[PDB]
């Protein structure tokens, strides 16, 4: 019944997380996922891998068709989705090499297709108007800070640890992110911004993913990777270390996720779309 | 003579404000309005009401034509609009039931037509430049005000009155609106850095409706509703409280269309289109 | 060698012309037809940023197309007029900045000249904005300023009372939002609480598009009247411009004389290099 969905951002352009068992060429009805979606299995877990960007990374995050890579993980049967999402650092806690469970986001997009429903022909009938005040599936959250204590990574929470608990690298127990739209990077003047508003990370992925998950029906969880300081401080090498560990996590994530019963969780998560209907 | 137009938002879907009279299905160069636009008279005063999401309520705040809407009122010769906005709370003086009467937004929208105007064809030729440091007309806030004020409803002014004279429910006489593009509510953070601005309440449909209203050279006032506190802090009673406030509102809209036609507008009237010319920049 | 293309925003609409030039653009037509000529032995090419006419609004206006086309020409750098409200006391009518910094609010503009559609060219460039403009270039703007006998006023080194009007700031931040109507007063305060300089509604893509075309980019913000916080229009925004527009016509011929006495060879490599190492699908 539980099926785990991967989508894999930069550093996961082509993961092999499993061995393939069947390669998906899918459509739907808000067009075609970024790539091809290659199902299997992480021990009896049923699992399907995605990368956000395409196996070439060629697709920039304002033209990423978040309707179409989470809905074509909810046609295949996911009830779950794991994300990944590099990072830009804006405060001093928060240091490269460091990870994110996200609980939080300020949305600074725009020109993307963010929600399934509508009253124009590119979408399903009514409208949605779902309640985002905790935009994560929290089980799934906490799924992926107990990955990583399985996987002997270092978790840090700032509620309950003083600062000199917080050993790096370290995966944060929680984080607010803050989604521009991109492609060019901040200005010091932006990053500060956002640093003074209180946010931790910026990125250019999470959002509308996060929301389209809900809106399909489906736990979703970030995990954010930190490779660098935002630019309101004045390499790759830590980068590929990030992505073992975060292999790990995601491996020992769908386990754990495996591992329990969701049924009242996957239940309420549909009653939430049916009613978030306005119409 | 003046005509007032209403755009019902939430709780206004199917408004029936007065017996109708007659019925228009129109459209402008902008496409198709929300809906049927209903007209009627509220006394002596004529009176034209439009849902902005459709009687069925189908239509989602960002894909409103809001641009048509305002143009088929302008079209049938209103002088006024009044809209009704359904929204959360950003601070603790506003609860559920309160109402708001608009001084000023903060606008977050994006992909909605705005103007009228600009250098494509499928616009109106021009480039407009409006002022909008105060951008409703006064002169209807404070009848939507008064209005509240002889339907027996609590008026509250922070500029003037200790927050002792703050009675729930209330119409506060001042405010200030965050508008999102939705469909989706805020998240947490997103709610704190709205309150930490010192904005008033969030509301998804104000905005670009006040803007093109002034566009029009209308005069537009906007009484919000407020539904819930934003989630920076039982549903039978959440549910009962706005079917009050609706009628609460209904009340207000109808003395609000009868206190404009009892007064001489033809000042407001002209300087309102006056406004309008004296921003095309393209006119130089 | 050197060539500065000059794009004139309100009130520019400046030497000897030698011809008048029409280009295409794989972005789509400029603005208008560009002027070209010589500041001394300088080339130097004018275009309007709204047109001729003043007939297109800042939200319509073809940035990419502008861009490439004086990058088409062989334009090593780019000046910038950009007219403002001022968002804090220090900065009146009549002022100019230039500007270090901004906060992007504009939405619905081509921003790029990549991506993955079919009228974009193909690859993934993610370019570092943290200090947006061509800082060699913004010190020359301001020494062009002293050339002129126009006052400089530097908060980082003088008293708010040893401020002399008009002044050029030495730096200054720009909230660029996308028009065409002017900001309210609640919008107008909530930009003065974060620290914002001035608003405006050209700057940005301007400045980011410049960079990726690998271009030296400046912009000169002049500020024709206080945003609404205190006690604008479209006629104010014209008629204090006018004594600025000389002021500026001035900073801009003596800013590209001094372009042209200085050698550029690492700094236009590093521009080139900067888009070619910001490229990520490689
Ligand atoms: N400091 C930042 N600000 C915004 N985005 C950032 C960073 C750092 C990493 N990313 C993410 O990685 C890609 C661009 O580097 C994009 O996919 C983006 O999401
Ligand atoms: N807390 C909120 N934040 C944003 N919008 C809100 C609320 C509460 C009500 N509304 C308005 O009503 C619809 C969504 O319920 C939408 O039409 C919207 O305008
Ligand atoms: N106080 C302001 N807020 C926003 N834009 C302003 C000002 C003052 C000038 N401008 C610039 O003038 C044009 C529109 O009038 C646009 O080019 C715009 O950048």
């Amino acid at each position: 019944k539980v099926k785990v969905g991967i989508i894999g951002g930069s550093g996961f352009d082509d993961p092999n997380l499993f061995k393939k068992v069947g390669v998906r060429q899918v459509t739907t009805p808000f067009g075609k996922p970024s790539d091809t979606l290659v199902e299997g299995f992480v021990g009896d877990v049923a699992c399907v891998v995605l990368p956000r960007h395409g196996k070439g990374h060629l697709i920039p995050p304002s033209e990423v068709n978040y309707r179409a890579n989470v809905w074509a993980l909810k046609d295949l049967g996911c009830t779950h989705i794991l994300a990944t999402n590099a990072c830009g650092s804006l405060q001093e806690d928060l240091v490269p090499g460091d990870f994110v469970v996200l609980n939080q986001f300020m949305d600074k997009t725009w020109g993307r297709e963010n929600t399934f429903y509508g009253s124009k022909p590119d979408s399903l009938k009514g409208v949605l108007h779902m309640p985002m005040a905790e935009p994560f599936c929290e089980r799934t959250r906490q799924i992926l800070i107990q990955a990583a204590r399985n996987k002997s990574i270092n978790v840090y929470d700032k509620k309950t640890m003083d600062k000199s608990a917080c050993i790096h690298p370290c995966v944060h127990a929680e984080g607010s992110a803050v989604t521009i739209n991109g492609p060019r990077f901040s200005t010091r003047c932006e990053s500060f911004i956002h640093k003074a508003m209180g946010l931790d990370i910026v990125n250019m992925t999470l959002v509308p993913e996060v929301s389209l998950a809900r809106e399909a029906g489906l736990s979703y969880a970030s995990i954010a990777i930190v490779t660098d300081f935002d630019c309101w401080k004045s390499v790759l090498e830590q980068f590929r270390k990030s992505v073992v560990h975060v292999r790990e996590i995601l491996l020992e994530a769908v386990a754990l996720i495996g591992a329990e019963d969701w049924t009242k969780t996957i239940e309420a998560n549909k009653a939430l779309v049916m009613s978030s209907r306005q119409d």
